[PDB]
């Protein structure tokens, strides 16, 4: 159901932009999968499944645990937010 | 501490959007609002005021007490959303 936020892409620019060491690697990598793939990634159930993957990794945890985590529980519902 | 974020903006963008009931006003207009203003517009504070927002608002509550509740309550620190 969450084919249209490119979820893969912008781990992959998350990661490099990390590996990087550079600043304010989320927006940045939004900002490039906002121009490359379109409008639809900004989807508020696009920003839902983010905000869980990132909030898990920003709290401490890996970000392979948060990563697998959120893709295997998260649909991008509102709810989601309770349990991420 | 939020002014990179330019909510303001966004909030202007998505009331007439959703005034023309359009379709996915949110992704229309985060998409809008970094086409203006550049990536600072997608950082993860931004991100966490505007999900507590649209959240409250998803939820069924009226969007104006959702946007004002949150602008006097919301700094975009990652546990904000344990109350917003």
């Amino acid at each position: 159901n969450l084919t249209h936020c490119r979820l893969f892409e912008f781990r992959l620019c998350l990661l490099e932009c990390m590996s990087l060491t550079l600043d304010h690697c989320y927006a940045r990598c939004t900002t490039v999968i906002t121009q490359i793939h379109g409008s639809d990634t900004n989807r508020f159930d696009c920003t839902i499944f983010k905000t869980c993957y990132y909030r898990c990794y920003v709290l401490g945890k890996t970000e392979d645990h948060c990563w697998k985590g959120t893709a295997t529980s998260v649909t991008g519902d509102v709810g989601d937010l309770e349990f991420c």
